[PDB]
């Protein structure tokens, strides 16, 4: 199973937004990073993945899903080589971990969020994921399909 990670700067768009759209979910326009465009490609529906307040906040304070496979990026003008998936709000991280925690724990040290300085949406091993879901309250965590 793949788990990810979207960075969303909560003056733009927080995780509180996030949540109000419920089920219907949010599109996730504006990304024009090649890799972070291609990590969303290989989301399939029901990933999860952690929503991180970048910029200000810094910390994982929720876990989304993927709700629409990649499609083109409606704020991209029509494009050809911007597209984008649409996630929506699983659960609040009950104890959000923030960025300097995750620095300090060995068994993150290869984690994206700590190795990539322009990555938007990152991929997240099993073990990195479930090791921030401990640290953020978080058991058994929602998981993403085989």
């Amino acid at each position: 199973a793949n788990y990810w990670l979207y960075k969303s700067e909560p003056f733009k768009w927080s995780w509180e937004m996030q949540k109000a759209k419920g089920e219907t979910g949010e599109e996730w326009t504006g990304v024009r990073n090649y890799q972070a465009r291609n990590n969303m490609r290989a989301m399939k529906i029901g990933d999860k993945g952690f929503f991180y307040h970048s910029n200000e906040g810094l910390d994982v304070v929720g876990i989304v899903e993927v709700c629409a496979l990649s499609h083109p990026d409606s704020t991209a003008e029509g494009d050809l080589k911007w597209d984008c998936v649409d996630i929506r709000a699983v659960c609040d991280m009950p104890q959000p971990v923030s960025l300097k925690d995750v620095k300090a724990n060995p068994k993150l040290e290869k984690m994206s969020l700590v190795t990539s300085m322009r990555l938007s949406v990152q991929p997240v091993t099993e073990e990195e994921y479930l090791e921030v879901c401990r640290m953020g309250g978080l058991a058994n965590p929602p998981k993403s399909p085989d």
